[PDB]
This record gives structure tokens, sequence and C-alpha cells, in this order.
């Protein structure tokens, strides 16, 4: 139609320009399930004065910081941090952020009750991405293979951000490829020579970081032999 509402509409959600919650203040309090899998309180608050008072309100209540809900504020401003890290409370889950500064007042609430928080946590999802355990965004080591001329796979990871010792171990399985550690360096980036493979060799070829922490082990599946009898 000529009102080309709904096709705007569409452009508006492409743009996905969130951040309106707000008050006479400048709450932005809505409920961030954290890339933790954790949940999140915050608002602004560009005043913290003399009056200037936030009060945290659970399913009517007015409660307190602690070790259920822990709230944390940097009076940069005011900026409003406060974290909870589950539900675990008695399944109830609503909270109220009323703030207010000299004069002005302002009221911000959350739900995330057993019915509702399910709801969240699907968005949630996104960020629940939990199996990183560890990494995170953006990883440190990578591998990647090459058959090189000889028709050889030519393993070779490539390193990051890391101040330990060496940095990673070509393994297969529980099977160490043992070549020379740290008696000829081997420093920076390693490479390998996958001398032909097998398809009862082949698999994944592990890459191992152990440092100032525990361990950390990412890899593919590497299968070249499969290949070379295409060769």
């Amino acid at each position: 139609g000529s009102h080309m509402e709904e096709e705007m509409k569409r452009l508006l959600a492409l743009s996905q320009e969130h951040k309106f919650p707000t008050v006479p203040t400048k709450s932005e309090l809505a409920v961030e399930i954290l890339e933790k899998g954790q949940v999140r309180f915050w608002m602004q608050a560009e005043k913290l004065s003399s009056n200037a008072k936030v009060s945290y309100i659970f399913n009517e209540k007015e409660i307190f910081e602690g070790p259920k809900y822990k709230m944390h504020i940097d009076r940069n401003t005011g900026i409003i941090e406060m974290f909870m890290e589950k539900l675990q409370d008695e399944d109830e889950g609503t909270y109220t952020f009323q703030i207010q500064d000299g004069k002005a007042t302002g009221h911000s609430t959350l739900v995330l009750i057993g019915d509702v928080y399910k709801k969240l946590q699907k968005e949630a999802e996104f960020q629940r991405q939990e199996w990183i355990r560890k990494q995170g965004p953006h990883f440190a080591e990578y591998l990647s293979w090459e058959v090189t001329g000889e028709s050889n796979v030519l393993l070779k990871c490539k390193v990051a951000n890391i101040k330990k010792e060496t940095h990673i171990v070509w393994y297969k399985d529980e099977r160490e490829i043992s070549v020379d550690e740290k008696h000829d360096f081997k420093d920076g980036i390693c490479t390998l020579l996958i001398t032909e493979f097998s398809k009862k060799d082949a698999g994944f070829y592990e890459v191992i970081l152990k440092d100032d922490r525990g361990k950390d082990k990412s890899r593919l599946k590497l299968v070249d032999e499969a290949f070379q009898d295409l060769m």
C-alpha cells in the first residue's frame, strides 16, 4: 500500500535499535543474561548527589545487596551495576528499581520468574553458549593443515597471546606425537610432517595448551589419506 508502513517496520526491525526503557533519570534497566549465562540489572543514573537514592525492590519488597543479589555502583555519575547468578530464590523473580536523584523520580521493573525466565533464557541461548568454558570470545592457537608436495600434511598451528613456556603440543586422542620440545625451541608457530596419513591413524590432531592455568585443547578432524588415495 501507499503507506509502506510495514515495509519500514521491517527495516527498523533490522536496525535492531534498542535503548529505550528510561525514566526522568537515564535507566536502561533491562534484563541481560550475560555471556556467562547470569542475570544482569543495569540502569544508568547520571546523578548521585544527596537524596539520590536507588531502591532495589524484589517481589514488592525492598531488598538489599548481599549474597543473593549483588550490587555494585561506582558513583561515576551513578552507574548502577547489579548481578544475579541464577534463580534459586523461592522460584519468584520480579525486581523494580525506583531511582531518584534530587527531586526527580523514575521506575523500572524486571521480571524473571520460573515461567518467565525460561522465556528470557531462550534469548539467553545466544549468550548461553557456555560450551567455551574458557576461550570465550576470540581464541589464541589454531590448527591448519596443508598437504605439501611430498603429499604429506604439514600440521601447523598458530600461536597467540601467551607467556609461560612453550605454546602447544601435537597430539592425537591421548597419543602424544613426541618431538623435541624445548631443546631446539620450536617457539612461535609449529610445523610437523604427516608423511602420509592413514584411515586407521587419522581422526583429529589435538592442540594442547598448558600454561599458568590448567590446559586447553581444541582441534578438528583431519583426514588426508582418503584424498591421497584419489591422487
